[PDB]
């Protein structure tokens, strides 16, 4: 897995699906991210909990 690193995550994983304004997904989006880094939650309902971190897939 790993699929989490860098926010406040740090040796979570990616939770699939997980809620974001409502909608599910089942991947790392980079929405809500004016940086266009993809992320995902290690939870339910990201708003919240909060809990999330960038997935280190390609550089």
């Amino acid at each position: 897995r790993i699929p989490v690193k860098y926010g406040n995550a740090d040796g979570e994983y990616c939770k699939f699906p997980f809620l974001f304004n409502g909608k599910e997904y089942n991947s790392c989006t980079d929405t809500g991210r004016s940086d266009g880094f993809l992320w995902c939650s290690t939870t339910y309902n990201f708003e919240k909990d909060g809990k999330y971190g960038f997935c280190p897939h390609e550089a």
